């Protein structure tokens, strides 16, 4: 009955590969809008929005969320299209990519935004944002925000053991990592290699885990995605 929603995040008509972003805890794509606006080397940028944010609210298990997002991404994914994500969205993206491969669809690569495989070791606002940003206003409502917050609290209770990757992914992985983590977190990024059957590339980006997705750092993050993954 319920389905995730594939949402276009950037203006139509670009050249270059695509990206489908999986949502972090709370199920929204809002977090990727500024990034998408600054990318220049990509064609179509989409995000998957969780079911129930439009509708009956939905609180999926991690595996159910992966299923929802795979089914939505499968409409556009394949040759020339990356899967990507930040925070819990990186784990969903990894498992979504795995599921697409299992179904005979091969994304170009996996883009991980500043999260290690061990997720659990990371230590009014948007209403106002909507006044400044019709792209954000296109989603946000008082109702959408309440649903997002409830879904966020649910997804923040996902077990670290469940979201940990297990299998090796047979497409290239690009890990974009900030450089101000505590050493006990910094040391965990290399474990993406555990989950890579092929190439894995690490790229340092400016900012910190939160500020990398907003100005001024997001423009440099975008330039580095363009350089390393885009046209």
């Amino acid at each position: 009955d319920p389905t995730a929603k594939l949402v276009r995040l950037n203006p139509r008509g670009g050249d270059g590969p695509g990206i489908v972003f999986a949502p972090p805890a709370g199920g929204t794509v809002l977090g990727y809008i500024e990034l998408a606006r600054h990318l220049k080397g990509f064609g179509e940028i989409h995000g998957v929005e969780a079911p129930g944010l439009g509708e009956t609210p939905v609180y999926p298990s991690f595996e159910e969320m992966v299923q929802f997002c795979s089914d939505s991404a499968a409409g556009v994914a394949g040759d020339g299209v990356y899967i990507g994500g930040h925070s819990l969205g990186g784990h969903i993206a990894f498992y979504l990519a795995t599921m697409l491969l299992d179904r005979g669809i091969r994304p170009k690569g996996l883009i991980i935004l500043d999260t290690p495989p061990r997720l659990g070791d990371i230590p009014q606002l948007l209403l106002d944002r909507a006044k400044n940003d019709p792209r954000v206003s296109a989603f946000l409502s008082e109702d959408y925000l309440d649903r997002f917050l409830r879904l966020q609290m649910h997804q923040l209770m996902y077990s670290r053991d469940v979201v940990l990757p297990q299998r090796k992914l047979d497409i290239p992985i690009h890990v974009f990592r900030t450089k101000n983590h505590a050493p006990e977190v910094a040391r965990l990024f290399s474990a993406w290699e555990n989950y890579a059957a092929g190439e894995v590339t690490f790229v340092d980006i400016p900012g910190d885990h939160a500020t990398m997705l907003r100005a001024p750092h997001v423009s440099e993050v975008a330039q580095l995605l363009d350089r390393h993954c885009g046209l």
